[PDB]
């Protein structure tokens, strides 16, 4: 009973003093969270002990003129920038004291692979893989008002005949 | 209650601000709204996607010797550029200072087909399909030449 | 032994509790169950799957000045709302208490398609396909305006 | 030879035992049994591969006002309960001690569709289809009320 | 120059050495013999491959009370049982020694298809699709009781 | 200005030199040639394959007494033996010491489907599609027994 | 308010500069572009890509003595030669200095399809489709022999 | 002769002294035991000495805004936390004084896998496997009110028109 | 020239002195035997000397609600249970003194894997690899009155209208 | 320009003096020969010297109630028992005082692996890959009459009506 | 929002001093940058150290009579040429001081893979896969001449009939 | 916009002084040329030094009674012969006192792979892997008078009707 389209992206530069930066048109998603199992069974018994856990993330994306984001992703995975990620759900505000904040999961890491593809006479889009350091962070967080006005996002509103408007 | 021939139908190019035009010698038009949804079942129930709809308008007109609109369609659907039209329905002015301009459905989108057909002994018709490309607003629009 | 103009049908949103409307000026409708029932082989015999029934509706009616429903409706299809329809035949009352209010068919779903369609000297027609969405549920219902 | 409405056609769900009901004002009723035998090719020859048989069986009827059956198999489509049909030919009793009950062909199966239809001015059919779920056995059986 | 209803089409399954009997109330009877070849194409040039030939005739007659046959066809679709069919062209003899039989085409395979259809005030009609089941022999065959 | 019934059809085996006939009573006939190009798209533009041609014919012809060539031709159907046909117009002779015999198109290939039917009170008719395999030639050729 | 038969059609091979004709007796004769626009979705919204446009002509004519041209083409489709095309209306000339040119459309591409066809006591009609092999030019042409 | 859709999941973190909680809008489902032969074979014969299983269970869902749980879920994955799930057949209830209770298998262990995954205008679902510590244990489980209430589950019972009810 | 519908599969648990045990509802089917050749080459030469087998048998099943055998089936892949199974094929009876026997072909194990699956609206059904202890035996083998009663499996004989029968 | 139904095989047990059996009712049909190149590169040069081959063929077929053939390649793979086989095509006869012989390929082996399958209300095929001994050996083979007579295999002549003949 | 016709490659061999080389009639294109983290966890806590990337870039062609290129890029397979590319994207020129530059991605290495394929009657296409050395280098690059006339590519301008024109 | 079917193959065995011979009725072709790079990385920096190369071509054809051809082609797989192979490419003749002579990639190596297959009632087709001895020779190549009379390759031609020819 969701729509992906609710779920939100922003990224971030780690040492970077600014606000996020969404991603936009990214048509896939996937976030896998891998286990090992450190087990060790006796010879009458069987136990866990830990687990190493091998956190990713991919996404695909669609390549627009306008933004040049796509670019920093690919210097990020060529020149191992440590980049700070979290996908922030829309329509799940705060509860006590938090409206403005969203629900969320923050997470830190490289990517640790990029690679676009493109045919002819069609939108040439890309395809990132990002690894996730340790575990992730949940936590309310708020959006960027430049997010805010770009959820937005309405289309073509209604203009007139007869040169009153383009 | 409403005589189709009431329905008027424009279009014009984004780009030409000035340029506005009309179809003409209509014989069947037809808009459609197409829902794209196919629930994929569920254990505990079942769910009801909501998918995009791809509308679309198919016209049918005649072809005569004192307009070039129709071929401007066919150059439009092969080089591909961007249009924006006008379903006005005339007959129904606004309501406070928008009289003169008649209700109407606005949308801007590409001309998805053309095709032209002939028949010895007779006059050649022009089809055309339309889509829409996304939601389709709506409001008053004047018409020109107050016809 | 009944004519079709006996079947009422009407159809609101779910969110405007207050409001109500009905369809005018039908010329055909039709109610639809649709059973997917796929068996797959079995050796030692054969097994008739259970699967979903995507019931639906589809109508057509004409389109006149004094209503604008059926802009509702082609506004629906798009934003993909919500509604809700009853299918009642009249002159078909309660049994004690419900006199007032005849039989019917209630179900709520979305409009999945809405195509009108012009005709040179002729009104326009407009048809609309109804997905139900889910098992449709009996009993009666009021009329308004008593007719 | 036979005129058709010599054809007689009955249903009733299993579970109810003492119901005994029959379909009316059928237009166009039609029964059929479609083998699905497709070879697939062998060096030496062709072997004719034995598939299953879904036989199904599709009729038109009309639907007035001092019968609810119809409603009962758009019922029965949706809810995919059992039922079970008898298409018995009249004028054809048994041979020795069956004479009261004539010869006809009994198949348990569910309904597979249904689907009615109104047209200003008429009245509105309802067609059904039914899926007969396995080999159809052959007898006699009795009518009720002598018709 | 031959009137269709000079083609006389019998049937009888392989077990029933002495059993015989002929197709009655032919309205339209059709053979066919349909060539799977898809060639593939080839650098040096291209080559026609020789693919099987599933041949099959589809027959519809009428359906009577001093009768039963179509009921055991209708039986055999279901029971997958085999048969043997005799497309005999009548006034059309032997040469030598064989005028008595007429020339005719012999054939083995099951029937594939079954469909009756009713409609009101009319007798109901059977249709029968029969797979042949490799290639069709000739020769010449004999009549039972002189027609 | 060519009436249909002056094209001439003929075919026969290859194998059977001497052996030559023609087509009778002919009420539609219909060559074809059908091109495989579906350009694949480019980067810097786009470029048309030219792919296979698959040309093919069909007739539709009566059946009668003094003749079997159909049965000939739904014999190699079913045996996928070779044939060559000639499409020759009459009224169009050679040119200089070809008068003798007229413009034809000749092709060698095989009977891709037979298919006849029967109608009460009615002469059969049989259908043939012939698969050319390759080229058309063209030239000219004699007729037989000077008709 | 352009007759159909207004419209001149001429063919001929690229290779062949002096080489000129025209089509004759047509009967039907449509133009088609048609546009491959399918959005794939996405989660900030959509985008409507821009696909290649395959446009084709579809014509169908008369065949007489006095002509060889659809041979031609017939053969073309086989041997699959390039083709350029001219689709003139007349009546419509240059504006200054090209008026003894009338408006056309040019285009350059191969026959797909050739099919002619036959009827017992009747002139055989041959009918061709034709690729247009990208972007159509306009401009004025002018005619042969001043028809 | 059964649906799946009778079938019942029900979870519990362990240390956690509360009745389960069912596991809503699953679509596939899936539960492997497979097995490895410890099997030492003479040059004279053959022998099996033992197996050592690898059961798991697999299950997708579909990530309705009403329920946190597969937050829960996730937090197990990356935390190693011990979980107790059994799969409680429905219409299948006790034989000898027995009638609420209902046929099950009952077994623990971490969640080894979790990832989600959703595409552009698409519900969001997500995909999780589960290990099992040792043998299930089967026996006639009961379920709690709040699972039973759910799997009534109607839908959008007889209104009215006209203003009398939404 | 088979219809696979005539073949029979047979099951028992070998420490158990009773009557086999039909499978029923299994679709799919299959069994292999690979073979290991221990082939030893000269180097002017070359020989085969042995071959260890690793014979296997798979199948498919859909799990309707009178027979708990699946159950068993399970328990003895968790556990580890020597079963013995044979598939006896119908219409192929004894030659020599010998009418209600059949065809067979018999093989000891264990069951090295088992797995189901389901989907929403659907039949729930499963799959199983069985291992086969060294080379199995073949041997006409008869049938106990349980299986042939099943095998006729008779559909829904003609009942009555009006109330005569259900 | 050749249809495979034209190509045969035969088959014989290589310490049995009896006559080939042909394999009826084979669908498809593959025959691979490997190599394995023993080559030695120099620093300044290369060089290929020997190669090893894993020549095989493999085959399916269709499991006719008429011949116990089937078993008795299941029995090989088994029992580890050596198999002559030669593919023996029909419709190529010898040049020089040769005309009953056909050209072939015989080869011997053990049969590596061999497995069945089956559906509901399906024919039960079997699929088989034969290893083969080293080099074949070509050469024109003659037929056996059994095989020859079986060649023909002409369908359902034409009988007649009314009780002449079945 | 982009068309991958924009996009435009440029090659050239290293140790030759003249223009770029456009490669014409490629269908697909492809350019995935891999990371291999060099990752050291410590055991009460975790790091990444650095990354070896494994950049790359693939294409396809379709051997067109006109060019010989495709063959120097075989050349290059077989002989271990370097070679310097860039994909200098249309339809994006400089900002500041430049109108004739063009947004560009600056690569060199050796191809490691080429392999051609065609079918009957069918245009003989072919793939390429490239190395990168190390990281690649952005900035605005200009086209030269050809490809710049190359680039406008108008197709069959208006002719004329009755022998004006061909 | 170059047609396969214009590619053509010779093959010859090496040590036979003969002239070529034409591979007919070939579908699909492929010629991959693989390339490792023997690179040594710096600490500091980053090399390439060398390459060993694994070129290979890769064919399919379709065993037409008249030719023998692929028995030879299977005698050199089996046997491990060297056969001398070039693909000449038709329609691009020489160009300096060159016009009989064409276009052509010459490679000689071992036969490495052959493989055929065959359905019912369909043509029995086969599949070849060739290995390449080190670096090819390109160079223009003239043809045999016999290729060249079969590259013509006319069909039925025009007879008569009537008895005047067959």
């Amino acid at each position: 009973m969701k729509n992906s389209n609710d779920r939100i992206i922003l990224f971030r530069k780690a040492g970077e003093k600014v606000d996020a930066t969404k991603m936009l048109f990214l048509t896939e998603y996937g976030l896998s969270h891998e286990a090992d199992t450190d087990t060790e069974d006796t010879m009458d018994g069987s136990y866990n002990t830990g687990g190493s856990v091998e956190s990713t993330m991919s996404g695909t994306a669609k390549m627009f003129y306008g933004d040049d984001f796509a670019d920093e992703i690919e210097d990020a995975v060529v020149d191992r920038v440590l980049y700070e990620a979290w996908e922030v759900e829309s329509r799940i505000p705060g509860k006590n004291g938090d409206s403005a904040k969203f629900k969320a999961k923050y997470f830190q890491g490289f990517h640790n692979k990029f690679e676009l593809k493109a045919e002819a006479n069609g939108i040439d889009e890309y395809e990132y893989e990002y690894g996730v350091n340790g575990r992730f962070q949940r936590g309310f967080a708020t959006l960027p008002e430049a997010v805010t006005k770009k959820l937005k996002a309405t289309g073509y509103r209604f203009h007139d005949t007869t040169k009153e408007d383009a």
